[PDB]
């Protein structure tokens, strides 16, 4: 029967108590590395739970000579309630949010020595106690004035565990009352990396002040059932609004509703005849009322098209000049919209990141009538949005993003006021824009065309869901076995050469390795150490591991071009046009049958093609058309967009799932092997009678957190297609596809149902390290694809900083981006390496940059000056002088 004695530390051994309890029962279980406490508060049976990875230090202290094992924490525990359901910090005065220390007066036959082996370490100290909305926050006492970023950084240091709130009493403010802000930032960053709890802030700040010599700042906050975290102003790709209201950037934020450990909040916690828990009402009250930090009281603003699946909200502290209501009435007009879910979804239209280009006009954007038709009562607008930008406008935009203003793309994924839809390129365009009304959500007055994408020849690669739901028709296995089984164990050569290996690595982007591209253009190396080869092997490990685990495959002759549409009416219901550009494998060895022109680096397509869009389930999504060499479509410089018909009957874009033209992806592949045999049966309510209110929008927001929809379609399709090979002819899967017409992404007519079917099955693929009970024999090619799976001082400092529990022997594991041996070391959460590795790498890189820049300054690497280093084995097998300049200047101009 221990006794919780929470609180803080003000000296190295002086504890200040803030809450006390009795009757606490503790249990430690090595499995999952968990320790839990069973305490009650006068009417219930609560329960805590804290893991082994969330403890910063552990001193086996002594209080009254009867135990008192100290426990400093970095993540608050998880509370429960008896009936177990999650809890909301039962303590009388919000203690668990301010203590961050869990000393327990362990009293038993053995005080601490019985249970200390299951904990990192223990060093006895033996001293005594000293004294007695959102918490914890630190406010600036009167008579002083510091910029808000300074208070934010002080609060972030209090939250992480570097400072104490007791010590900031007008004296830190008297100290830093007059100096620069950047030196303060550097002092904090040097303090941001130390071990724990700098107890002498004045001494530290003075001794460190002795040595006096497009991306906006984004303040983040992490709400949590107990605490509130400040993450410090870092960097962001600002969206339209935040970059518009420039000066008030300190009045913005980015709130996120996370768990104790910074993960998403599972729908199992928000509710469990289901009854709701405390966290539901906690989040609702936080959204409704708000919270204050220093001289700032934040109030709800909106949430993006994203950030609803990402669990985020933008908040704004209303001030004398602007408020959240002024913002929401500057965005658009939402006083006359029903089906509150639409009023919420459309409200977050301008909250998307983009590289703004130009506020053109309201007169230079003409309104050309839509090319519509009517048939059998239902009309087909032939448009979710088309637009017609002149080529000179694509040329203009081409620079603002930094592309080549000679070969602009064929399309752009616009965002413009009330409209939203891809603007295909058209040479027969009168003015810089031509917008037809088919997607205008509100009669806003926004302008300044954003950009979210462009017509880009992406290197198509696919996965297991693609093979299944697109090859239920006619494309069996070798298209998906050969690529991997050949170019996953041959091309990746660290020693042989890189003639076609850097490209096959940079299939996902060639920004990693130039040592290879210049390995033979420049010299190999003045020395002959094998650790260049070992770094190459580390990158090889990265590539093979990621490719294998994600099961990445690819078809050769095809691209991922954006969707397009005809204008000249020279193709009757079934004719398309491609005009794709060439890659190296096409440039060299350019002889294929389906090609038409091959005018240098561009090769038109002739044979039958197939178009679809990735989030498609209803059969007949793929549409077989007859590619042609339309001379007008060629004369109009069309390249990298698939042109669709505009005459006839029920349009082909609507035939895929329901999407005509808004900026969506259309997977194209002219590979005569991956052309379908025939199209599989091309088959042909919520009102509230008043305006909208914020309470309803926030209710819907907190509701989606428990009623996820994409999992429904995903898992039900998994079952009904893979586990039973019927395409769609059973009524179950087609009925599911029908129900997933207004229930796909929860931003619809409105919140239809979490699982309108029976339920979601408790099974997964075979590869979740918890395979419990399998279905019939593992079919598909998934298992078969998974088959065939100053310098010495700096080195000493790196070795010492990395030789904690980290398994890293001499240099291989210490330099690799992970551990070179991993079987079950991460299969629990995979959240056990990345943060620490990134922090240590950033620290050592900044140290290297300092030592190299601030000293003919960096002589031994700028001009060959210090020769006695390239003798092998002078030091151990790892040689220094390798960073930030690998094959850059010496092999450029020192030898030949």
């Amino acid at each position: 029967s221990a006794s919780l004695i929470l609180g803080n530390r003000v000296a190295e051994r002086e504890l200040e108590v803030a809450y006390s309890c009795d009757g606490v029962r503790a249990e430690v279980i090595p499995r999952m590395r968990r320790v839990d406490l069973y305490l009650k508060h006068d009417s219930q049976s609560y329960k805590l739970e804290v893991l082994f990875e969330d403890i910063n230090e552990c001193f086996g202290c002594h209080l009254d000579g009867t135990g008192a094992i100290l426990l400093q924490l970095t993540y608050a525990p998880r509370i429960h309630i008896a009936i177990w359901v999650r809890a909301l910090d039962f303590t009388p005065n919000s203690s668990f949010g301010e203590c961050s220390t869990l000393v327990l007066k362990l009293s038993k036959g053995a005080s601490v020595s019985y249970i200390l082996e299951s904990l990192p370490f223990s060093g006895e100290l033996g001293e005594l106690a000293i004294a007695s909305n959102v918490v914890p926050l630190v406010d600036c006492p009167n008579g002083f004035s510091v910029p808000y970023e300074v208070l934010f950084r002080l609060n972030s240091l209090v939250h992480m565990g570097k400072l104490v709130a007791r010590h900031v009493n007008a004296d830190l403010f008297k100290v830093l009352e007059d100096l620069s802000i950047d030196t303060l930032r550097r002092i904090f960053e040097k303090m941001s990396k130390l071990k724990s709890t700098c107890y002498e802030p004045l001494q530290f700040i003075r001794h460190e002040a002795h040595s006096m010599n497009k991306l906006m700042r984004c303040y983040r906050i992490h709400i949590t059932p107990s605490k509130i975290y400040c993450l410090g102003p870092e960097e962001e790709v600002s969206n339209y609004v935040v970059k518009y209201h420039s000066e008030y950037a300190s009045d913005f934020a980015r709130v996120t509703f996370v768990d104790e450990d910074w993960s998403k909040l599972s729908p199992n916690a928000l509710s469990a005849k289901p009854l709701k828990t405390g966290l539901y009402h906690r989040i609702l009250s936080i959204l409704k009322e708000g919270f204050c930090i220093g001289p700032k009281k934040y109030e709800f603003l909106a949430f993006s098209a994203s950030q609803l699946r990402g669990n985020s909200v933008w908040m704004f502290a209303s001030n004398s000049s602007l408020t959240a209501e002024n913002i929401r009435r500057w965005m658009g007009h939402f006083e006359d919209i029903r089906s509150v879910s639409k009023c919420a979804a459309r409200m977050g239209q301008l909250f998307s990141s983009s590289r703004q280009t130009f506020e053109v006009s309201s007169y230079d954007v003409e309104v050309i009538p839509d090319i519509e038709v009517t048939t059998d009562g239902t009309k087909y607008i032939f448009s979710d949005g088309i637009g017609k930008i002149s080529t000179r406008f694509a040329r203009q935009v081409a620079k603002l993003i930094g592309l080549d203003p000679a070969h602009p793309p064929s399309a752009f994924q616009i965002r413009y006021g009330g409209y939203k839809g891809v603007i295909t390129i058209d040479p027969t365009s009168f003015f810089n824009l031509s917008l037809r009304p088919s997607m205008k959500k509100f009669e806003s007055k926004s302008t300044m065309l954003n950009i979210t994408n462009w017509s880009k020849s992406q290197p198509c690669y696919v996965n297991r869901e693609i093979i299944s739901l697109l090859s239920t028709l006619g494309i069996k296995d070798e298209v998906f076995e050969s690529m991997q089984q050949d170019d996953m164990h041959e091309s990746d050569g660290m020693l042989t050469n890189k003639e076609a290996a850097l490209s096959v690595l940079g299939k996902i982007g060639g920004g990693d390795t130039k040592t290879a591209a210049d390995m033979l253009l420049q010299g190999y190396e003045p020395s002959s150490e094998p650790y260049l080869l070992m770094i190459l092997k580390a990158h090889r490990a990265n590539r093979l591991t990621d490719i294998r685990t994600r099961c990445k495959i690819h078809v050769q002759k095809g691209r991922v071009l954006i969707g397009c549409l005809d204008e000249t009416c020279k193709l009757e219901y079934g004719q398309v046009y491609i005009r794709i550009t060439k890659n190296h494998k096409e440039q060299k060895y350019s002889e294929q049958p389906f090609f038409c022109n091959d005018d240098g680096k561009t090769a038109v397509i002739v044979g039958k093609v197939a178009i679809t869009k990735n989030p498609c389930l209803h059969p007949g999504d793929v549409r077989v058309l007859e590619a042609v060499y339309d001379p007008g479509l060629d004369a109009r410089g069309l390249i990298d967009c698939v042109v669709f018909p505009q005459r006839g009957e029920r349009p082909h874009p609507n035939e895929c799932s329901g999407g005509d033209l808004d900026g969506d992806l259309f997977f194209i592949t002219w590979d005569d092997k991956l052309i379908p045999e025939k199209v599989d049966a091309p088959m042909d309510p919520r009102i509230m009678d008043h305006a909208v209110t914020l309470e309803e929008i926030q209710k819907h927001f907190v509701s989606y957190m428990i009623n996820d929809t994409l999992g429904a379609i995903s898992t039900a399709h998994l079952i009904h297609a893979d586990r039973d090979p019927l395409k769609a002819r059973s009524p179950e899967c087609v009925q599911l596809a029908a129900l997933h017409s207004m229930a796909v992404d929860f931003a619809k007519t409105g919140a239809p149902a979490e699982m309108p079917l029976a339920l979601r099955p408790r099974e997964f693929p075979d590869f979740m390290e918890r395979w419990e009970r399998p279905m019939y024999v593992s079919n598909g090619v998934l298992g078969k694809l998974y088959r065939a799976a100053e310098r010495y001082e700096a080195y000493a400092e790196r070795l010492g900083a990395l030789m904690t529990y980290y398994s890293a022997e001499r240099e291989d594991e210490i330099l690799t981006g992970n551990i070179r041996n991993k079987l079950v070391y991460l299969r629990r959460d995979n959240k056990r390496y990345f943060e620490m590795k990134d922090r240590i790498i950033a620290a050592v890189d900044a140290l290297h940059a300092e030592v190299r820049g601030w000293l003919r300054v960096a002589s031994a690497w700028y001009h060959v000056t210090y020769h006695p280093d390239r003798r092998g084995e002078k030091r151990f097998w790892s040689f220094p002088w390798i960073i930030c300049d690998t094959l850059l200047a010496i092999k450029a101009a020192r030898r030949c």
